[PDB]
């Protein structure tokens, strides 16, 4: 096709795009189709000639949306929200037509120095200290990784060459390999799993620190770990703290690890993936505190922020740490700031995102989202059978019918045969808990009621 | 905004688009700016309050273009070309709208299945033998990589957890750091820098086998090279064969290379790029014999077949192998076959590129780009003053003016000074080199020809 046809069927898509969007609460949230089912329904073989683009638009409606999870259903409050904003498919859509891969400064002189700038808005948003910005002189400064996965494997890499660097100046004929068997890496036992996947790719131990009352690492249970790895031998080179677990929104004690860290000479690096949108607040950011100490902190603002999925945020505050691993001001080499070589437009979402929703916007959002979360928090507070297992900070909420875990088990299968809603549970100490997170950009009130009715009942009938 | 507001500015969006592309010729390729140059045109701080779009579209035209080199321009002929299509276009901003991250299968199961089919579809256009395709009952498969660069270092991984395990089971007590230190992989010395950054990763030492004659990776040198490490008590366990290299577009000879690797039992990973796409043509297909030995196949759709990029293809012959890396037919945990853990429906850009263009639109792109590369090809053999350093199979054309290297290192001057097109250099064998790459969608005779006039008539001035 050419660009006459382009500008036909772009609008057409653009249509479709927000009847998508738009009537999404019509839409079952969870899919009815069993794994394989789309295979028999299309051809073994690529077509010789053209299909018509209406053609594949009916395959869409058709064939692909039965097997669709719709992630932004007001009524999806699965997992953690993922982005999806206007605005940041509009920068999308300039950024496929631009085209350009910006493995290099002369690649596209734009799409470097745009994301540096980006990165230094949203690091001042957050209220970031200094040493994270890249400014005009700065020695830090932040980098689009694609995920916080990628971020935490980074991070790991730059940490893991560091410490060998230093084992390496102090006894010259040490061997990489000789290194890896005795370094040490730690996470809370809440950690995301790809903390775990990180250790595994990095070749290095990864070892839990378990978690406080309020499933936060503490001062207390790292050190013990670190001093009974010490004797064993072992070198401890890298610690990820999470703010705003994965299972129940929780945060690890920054101002408590960050000191330990500095006199170990451990880098720490700081896992916000979800709760790091909510910094740009100033009633949350102090859940950020000691992040003086950081020597990386990362968080998705295509998780909560409106930047659509292949946008994490990922700063430094010594680009030469960074550097180092895959070898101030003006960043030109994003190429040995992260693991591919290439990399596209992507600063230009967040740059359309912060114009069009404005900080003010975004703060809103969040506290909207905060707000609704709290409302289904006071439903489930007031009705005595149930019970909220954890602090609610944030979009996310962890209850519980009291009782046991093969009632609760069977309260998720109840809610999840009903087709209304879609939730995952987690452990919390071997105990079976829901999870409701808030994730829709737009659930409103209504919809959170709609979804605690539509749970109480269910546990009413299984309660009887 | 909204979804009305969203029909308004997404239908503008699409016109800008086209726009841009349409007009295209009409810009200078590559830019005059400065690094640095951004910073300063624009606020130093995200706004309190909403910008307006028109306002951002103008940024976007007066302050970030004059910062792009125009990939997509007929007279940019560097590196090697990045895929822009309409349909790719289509499919990404569908792949935004559905927004989902199919971390599993229930986060989304056509995100998952459409990209398993998708791969065999490709596997097939390819004549790829039956061991790498899905299928309903096969080990192998394909899935999509962020990039090359990434499914080298997958594969890597993947090869380095392999031979550690047989290893481990000869020797119980050798730790993964003792393996580590003995490894070796290898590549030519003709080979992408991806490799090396893999090796780095990787944490094991890569060494180059110098490339015969036509810069291609032969079984005599690559034999020598093994014999020589295992005598030193190295163990090969990993060999990247490229096709289609970088500098001048040679191919390494699978036929030779394979049987060894097989014998030697070290992972076979082959980087074909650019010059996969050219495979789906039967009258290139024999350059691709010789992957039947193969452990992992990889090219980029996003180089050379339309898929806008965010596209690259790796298939394995056994997913167990790669998948216990990260840890029949169907496929449902595409995060055991990478290193991310989310992903987005980009299974949906080939879905409509393929459709759209058919297997014989792709394959008439293809042969037109070769074609243009031998008509730019005739040019430099009619003139005496001029050479070529490489045979020309695809769209890259290796040249320079018969002199010394100062000579056509002042004529690149000459080019990229007068802004007309844009070519990179190379060196062969410490020789200067000048590369002509057909990349533009929208490449005609007309360009090539103009494009050879440009040069030809710098290169009289400089001449005299
Ligand atoms: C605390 C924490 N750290 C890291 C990650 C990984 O982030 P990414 O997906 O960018 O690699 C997570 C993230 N996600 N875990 C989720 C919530 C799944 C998920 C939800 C929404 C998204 O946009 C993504 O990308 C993933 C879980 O269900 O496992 C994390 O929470
Ligand atoms: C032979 C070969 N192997 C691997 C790679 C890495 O691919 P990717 O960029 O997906 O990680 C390359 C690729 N690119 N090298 C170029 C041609 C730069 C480039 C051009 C067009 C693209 O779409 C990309 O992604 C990169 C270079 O000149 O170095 C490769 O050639």
């Amino acid at each position: 096709m050419n660009a006459s046809d382009f500008r036909r069927r772009g609008k057409e898509m653009v249509d479709y795009m927000a009847d998508y969007l738009e009537g999404i609460e019509g839409r079952q949230v969870y899919p009815d189709v069993q794994p394989g089912y789309l295979r028999p329904l299309i051809p073994a073989t690529a077509p010789q000639e053209p299909d018509t683009f209406e053609d594949i638009l009916q395959d869409v409606e058709k064939i692909i949306m039965p097997g669709v999870t719709h992630w932004h259903s007001p009524y999806f409050f699965a997992y953690f929200p993922t982005a999806s904003s206007y605005p940041a498919m509009l920068a999308d859509m300039l950024c496929g037509a631009i085209g350009c891969i910006g493995f290099s400064w002369a690649a596209s002189p734009a799409c470097t120095e745009l994301e540096t700038v980006m990165m230094d808005w949203l690091g001042k948003m957050l209220q970031l200290p200094e040493a994270f910005l890249a400014g005009e002189a700065g020695e830090g400064g932040g980098v689009i990784q694609g995920s916080a996965s990628e971020a935490t494997l980074v991070a790991l890499l730059a940490a893991r060459t560091k410490v060998v660097r230093r084992l390496q100046a102090a006894s010259p004929g040490l061997t990489q390999g000789a290194v890896l068997e005795k370094l040490v890496a730690y996470a809370s036992d809440q950690a995301h799993s790809s903390v775990e996947r990180a250790g595994l790719i990095g070749g290095v131990k990864l070892k839990a620190i378990p978690s406080d009352g309020k499933f936060a690492m503490r001062a207390s249970a790292l050190q013990e770990a670190l001093e009974r790895d010490k004797a064993a031998g072992l070198i401890p080179f890298f610690v990820v703290a999470t703010l705003g677990t994965t299972s129940c929104c929780s945060f690890d004690n920054l101002l408590e690890v960050g000191p330990i860290c500095h006199e170990e000479d451990i880098w720490l690096h700081v896992d916000a993936a979800y709760a790091g949108s909510a910094f740009i607040c100033p009633e949350f950011r102090h859940l950020l505190n000691g992040v003086e100490f950081a020597d990386s902190f990362n968080f998705n603002p295509h998780k909560w922020l409106l930047v659509n999925f292949d946008c994490s945020a990922m700063w430094v505050k010594r680009r030469t740490d960074l550097t180092g691993a895959f070898k101030s001001g003006l960043i030109t080499d994003y190429r040995h700031w992260q693991l591919p070589l290439g990399r596209r437009f992507r600063s230009l979402k967040m740059w359309f995102v912060f114009r069009m929703y404005g900080v003010k916007g975004l703060q809103a959002y969040i506290r909207k989202h905060v707000q609704l979360s709290h409302e289904f928090e006071a439903f489930v507070l007031q009705d005595p059978r149930f019970e909220v297992c954890a602090e609610v900070t944030l979009g996310l909420v962890c209850f519980r019918l009291k009782g046991s875990d093969g009632l609760n088990e069977a309260l998720l299968e109840r809610i999840n045969s009903a087709r209304k809603i879609h939730l995952v549970p987690c452990r919390l100490r071997g105990q079976f808990v829901l999870r409701f997170a808030i994730c829709s950009r737009k659930v409103e009130s209504g919809h959170v009621r709609l979804a605690w009715e539509h749970i109480r009942g269910l546990a009413a009938e299984l309660l009887a």
